[PDB]
């Protein structure tokens, strides 16, 4: 389980390192929202078996971090774009301090695949469109707030960071019982280090664990201007 951060450390860091961390809102009156989009069944592509474990894993972790998790499954690229636009306009963001975006499906070189995707009939959502939907102009509720994008895609912008894994689907699961190596190790490191490490160190420790145990997940499009401490339990 996720080990929590005491209120003494929370206030001590917030009063002693105020200029260097993103401002966190207290749990009382806070409405953190996160969005998980996952595609398992495809008309032309193979089924992403085991993705259900990833969904339950991430949503559980995000709830322990204080996020009300919207879950959307089996969408086309046009459906993904519309669901992202709907999620970006949520008024709850104006009383939140951050958001998480989890994207799990098959992937192309510069985009993530929808349910209808084929090389003859493309159904792809470009990653550029994701950043435009959530930027400062088009998403006023999340201005100057960290926007974390977790992508598992089997193959003005500011305050963004993406963690990116494209391992082939049939090679990303240890058993038929767990989730993926990427999601499992991400959850494990978050449960262990979120109470004492900011977001970038957590991603680095996930990458360190991949060296000890295959291509490694990448940190991408990082435009964070502060350290992002989650302060779990506050």
């Amino acid at each position: 389980t996720l080990k929590l951060c005491s209120p003494e450390e929370f206030t001590r860091l917030c009063r002693e390192k105020t200029q260097e961390i993103y401002p966190i809102k207290e749990a009382n009156g806070r409405t953190r929202k996160a969005l998980i989009i996952c595609n398992t069944e495809f008309k032309h592509l193979s089924l992403r078996y085991g993705a259900n474990f990833d969904i339950i894993g991430m949503k559980g972790l995000l709830e322990d971090l204080g996020y009300d998790v919207v879950v959307k499954e089996e969408l086309t690229a046009e459906g993904m774009e519309s669901e992202m636009k709907d999620f970006a306009a949520l008024s709850e963001h104006q009383t939140s301090d951050s958001t998480f975006l989890v994207l799990m499906s098959h992937g192309t070189l510069h985009g993530i695949c929808g349910t209808m995707h084929s090389e003859k009939t493309p159904d792809v959502l470009q990653y550029d469109t994701i950043y435009q939907i959530f930027n400062n102009c088009h998403c006023p509720g999340l201005r100057d707030k960290p926007k974390v994008i977790i992508v598992q895609a089997a193959r003005v912008e500011k305050d963004f960071i993406a963690f990116y894994s494209t391992t082939p689907h049939h090679l990303s699961y240890r058993d038929k019982t767990g989730g993926s190596y990427f999601i499992t190790r991400l959850i494990s490191c978050f449960r262990k280090h979120a109470c004492s490490c900011h977001l970038f160190d957590i991603f680095l420790k996930v990458q360190q664990s991949f060296e000890k145990a295959s291509q490694m997940p990448t940190i991408d499009r990082a435009t964070l201007t502060r350290y992002f401490y989650l302060f779990p339990g506050n």
